[PDB]
């Protein structure tokens, strides 16, 4: 988190704009003898904040190769962006670098979004930013059991619905080489963004990997560490020179420790299950997985008493077979699921059946959510959430209620027993904080609430419009923590949530342009001092506005461009059309009703800025509203089809 | 139990009661005052004393009836100026009403047998050891839902009458609503008078009408009287000392939901069930989370002396109703389900999705299997109960293709063996029932622990076809097996355990005739009839069975034997009409069905009734569930 990341092999400076780093290309810094005298200094003196991209043939000769491995063994990160001599130079990229990422090419823009969403999560892992935490409540983990994911490459977004992770059964591939499994991980990252469970399941535990190949099993699990998977999967019956070899150089990849009862005769009260749990605590495993086989329904209730007595480490525990479906329904962390377009052998339920049986035994209640506001017929929130409840087979409904005061929505909507949450689109955003007991940090500094879920001791309240603007920039190329400044054209509306969104993306000074300074200074006194709200009022400042790259137009686009507001906005886009530090400088407009607004035309072909429309704010604030209401991540391919078509 | 039954009432069920117990009968002012005394003490042990209708007209003559009550007698009323003198001088009542259909006649004379098995005290219904359910009839008046009450009680092994929510809680109304359930449902009645502190509409401040309501449950002969546990202790010790043979369920409910299933209040309520000697103890909580269900299965395994109906409530306690074994409350679409109880489809659908059941496959095996009508019977019962099973056919001639294609598979559920393979499947049953040894054929092979169980349900189809047409289960008549066909040995065995003192074989030809006596025990007395003069000594024959095929119209030596046997029919009067049962399915008009009905006035029964009742006990053996009878009868008769 402190040192540098040597990149060997357009993605290099995007990594620089994530941690606040700056690129140092060694091609411009400048045959094989002067390449060794350069590798001495900058690999040690520029060991603070530089993403030291190298040339092509740096690995020629033993001069820098023993220098790269000296820094790779001293805690440093040598990273390889695999593109696609290449049979002779790539074989020194693979033995020098300790971390590998496959930057495969993307045609559609949804694949190019996933590869920057899976490279934030990759860099958050190998650097030490955030280890992949165990999910809080109920989570799933889809068991991708296809021998070639390119046969099911189109429907991968429909497979990973409800899943918090994917379970890459490595032994079930065509060939378990070093190169085929590294190419299948690039498919669940250009078509998904979930963490990967790297299961190499031996033949003594129910898979297709031979037990005598210990050296080919050590190499496979050491490769998954290099590719930055989030959950490596050792077995508790593995030899000690392979449990200790993996757990001494995992770095940050969490270890699930597994032992399945494939014969199916140990009930869940033996000392055989206390030892294998205690082997997982002794090897410092983040999750212990213990799989049984049910011969009756008592072994599912025998498992509910085993998990009570053993809560030291997180435990996955379920009973395989047709008589162990209850233990798969009642299991919290990483319940394995399957799909109809995948091969299925262990009879795991789908997400439509895991959520139906959890409703038929009373885990989900038939809750009712509402959206409130005075012009509520022109809304697309019941279109968005109901198509998310249908995809996950949740027993929820989302309806409308026209309201003007917050006293009526207490009686007709909130005081019901089946009430599950609200969503607010009115000046009721200011007056529904009367009900919120616990407010987030977003709701107090903005002074608006568009989500009202019930919790213990009252009700929770959060503004997700700052997610609705920050997420819309991240899905259009912007790093989540860049180093540019901001802009907000116009005040009023969702402008108080635009200023809170831009600072949390890492903007230094936020420049506000609007036709009335009386409502411009109101945003100045109502916000903290780390935000640096500098109103622009003269045209000389709009030339010297520093590093403006993320504008958010909150202006009502029924009145066109005022002119007295416009001569700065034509000038703001002038001096920043060439700075592209990790991202092309982009713009967002926070209203939905016209499909293209006056400001968006004037900035996309006249000044070369990327425009994101208002419907991409309705999804991303409805994505985060889906997570607070239900607890699941919404299917993005269906909430984006329901809000548009 | 060997004592008399003094039948009181107005001016059929008296001598049918005599024919059931094997007990004799004696029909019974100043000349009546002397003669009514000695027939109560020297005709005490044995005669069901049918007394008159004006016997209660006297003052002292009502007292000699009440002398029989407190000593331990079974004085009994069969149902305006004397109803206040009939219903007080009887420690058990019973209600006979006018019935329209033969199915309506059937349920009255079937729910009388389990009534008279209860109030005499022979075989009480002992707390069903499988996985039972109970329909919660929540209707104010059961004549509204009366056309569908056979569809309401489907898959339920008991009926939960909630007496509080009747529109009238009077003694005449509850005895009318029990009258309209024994006409359509031959099920045990759980008599629940629920008070307002536990979720009911009966008040708590009127204790006197609550005690006198549970006493109507003892006297109308219901099976389970509910007593509450937060009740007055004079009521608990009155419906546990005067309960008779009606069992006691003790309930406590948490209407608030302030107790979890680790509090000592649930332990004290189980010990109130153990100390009051209740048969089943009942504990209904309320689930505010799904953990409250798994806190219940750790209570159920720490408290196992008396059986426990333990289940939470609310929409978060559906696991506690699904995982419950004894008497899960179920409801219907046509009933006012207010505590959101499951239906019979939703209880089995949820038990399958959590792994209680498995998708099994049952088969019927035999060589001419193209027209069997056995898969149509069972598939009409899996559909009504929503069990996840299928029934199919497998043409077989040898028994080894059954073992390697059907039996050894992990989805094997059972077999229903037909004619050319019944003898061969006996080698697979590691536990044969007593009927399988005596008959010599097995038509049911269900898997058990370490092998398979082999039963012959052909005798219980020949038997239950008679009991469904008015013949008592233990009457005193004699029988006749006409033929020596494929079902001939089950019909000999079914005739003895019906209670015939004598079975008379009469065959087409005498080749396969004397072998039946060397292959049957001497206790099952089989007198072979030889000549026509021997038809005159054949006495009390009113339970005949024909299994001669309907290819030959009856003539020769055989016709003259049967022609003088059915002539001694209705005049013997063993409490029923003389009955013949044709064993062949397809020839609906058998010539022997004509010559016993259109000439000698017997009640003849076609072979569609035997094919159903053979499959009804196979359905109980294959699934553990009582089959819906109208749905499986209206699957063969098409």
């Amino acid at each position: 988190s402190d040192k540098s990341i040597i990149v060997i092999g357009t993605l290099s400076e995007w990594l620089a704009s994530f941690l606040g780093f700056k690129m140092l290309d060694m091609d411009k810094y400048l045959f094989r003898q002067e390449e060794a005298i350069v590798a001495k200094e900058c690999f040690t003196k520029f060991s603070k904040g530089y993403v030291l991209s190298t040339g092509g043939g740096i690995v020629e000769g033993e001069d820098a190769r023993q220098q790269l491995k000296s820094y790779a063994d001293n805690g440093g990160i040598v990273l390889h962006l695999h593109r696609d001599v290449w049979l002779r130079r790539e074989k020194w990229y693979h033995e020098c670098s300790n971390y590998h990422f496959y930057s495969s090419h993307c045609s559609t823009e949804d694949e190019f979004n996933h590869l920057r969403r899976s490279f934030v999560n990759y860099i958050k892992l190998i650097t030490g930013a955030e280890r992949p935490v165990v999910p809080a409540g109920r989570s799933a983990a889809v068991v991708l059991t296809s021998p070639d994911l390119n046969e099911v490459v189109g429907d991968l977004e429909s497979i990973t619905i409800g899943a918090d992770a994917v379970e890459l059964r490595v032994d079930l591939f065509k060939d378990t080489s070093a190169e085929f499994v590294a190419a299948q991980i690039a498919v669940i990252r250009k078509h998904a963004d979930l963490p990967i469970i790297y299961t190499v399941r031996t033949v003594s535990q129910g898979g297709k990997f031979p037990d005598e190949n210990v050296d080919e099993l050590k190499s496979l699990l050491l490769l998954g560490i290099r590719l930055g998977v989030a959950y490596v999967d050792l077995q508790l019956t593995a030899p000690n020179e392979l449990i200790e070899e993996i757990s001494s150089k995992k770095g940050f990849t969490r270890v699930i420790g597994t032992y399945q009862d494939i014969n199916g005769e140990l009930k869940w009260n033996n000392v055989e299950w206390k030892n294998k749990y205690n082997q997982g605590v002794s090897m410092n495993a983040d999750i212990v997985r213990l799989v049984g086989k049910a011969n009756s329904i008592q072994d599912n209730l025998d498992l509910e008493n085993f998990k009570k007595q053993n809560t030291l480490k997180p435990l996955i525990a379920f009973n395989l077979g047709s008589q162990g479906k209850l233990s798969q329904v009642l299991n919290g962390t990483f319940t394995p699921i399957s799909h109809k377009l995948l091969p299925n052998d262990e009879e795991f339920l789908t997400i439509g059946e895991l959520n139906q049986t959890y409703f038929d035994i009373g885990g989900f209640t038939a809750k009712k959510f509402w959206v409130i506001g005075s012009p509520i017929e022109h809304s697309r929130s019941p279109n968005l959430h109901n198509a998310g409840y249908k995809a996950l087979n949740l027993p929820y409904q989302f309806g409308r209620f026209e309201a003007t005061d917050v006293d009526v929505v207490y009686d007709n909507l909130i005081n019901k027993p089946d009430f599950g949450g609200l969503a607010i689109t009115m000046p009721l955003k200011l007056d529904i904080m009367k009900f919120a007991t616990k407010l987030s940090d977003a709701a107090e500094t903005i002074g608006a609430v568009n989500t009202l879920i019930p919790i213990e001791g009252g009700y929770f309240g959060d503004n997700t419009d700052w997610v609705g603007i920050s997420n819309s920039f991240i899905r259009a190329g912007v790093p989540p923590k860049s180093s540019s400044n901001g802009l907000v054209v116009g005040a009023g509306g969702t402008s108080r949530a635009a200023i809170y969104a831009l600072h949390q993306m890492g903007c230094a000074k936020i420049y506000l342009v609007n036709r009335t300074a009386a409502k411009l200074e109101e945003l100045v006194k109502s916000f903290p001092k780390d935000y640096n709200l500098e109103i622009v009022e003269t045209e000389q400042q709009a030339d010297k506005a520093s590093k403006v790259s993320l504008a958010v137009s909150c202006i009502p686009a029924d009145k066109p461009l005022d002119g007295e507001v416009l001569k700065k906005i034509e000038r703001i886009l002038s001096n920043g059309s060439e700075q592209s530090a990790g991202f092309k400088p982009t713009l967002l407009e926070a209203s939905y009703k016209p499909r293209v607004t006056p400001i968006m035309k004037l900035t996309e072909e006249q000044y070369k800025w990327k425009v994101i429309p208002g419907v991409e704010m309705l999804v991303n604030q409805g994505d985060r509203q889906f997570k607070l209401h239900t607890g699941f991540t919404a299917p993005y391919e269906i909430i984006h089809r329901a809000v548009v078509e």
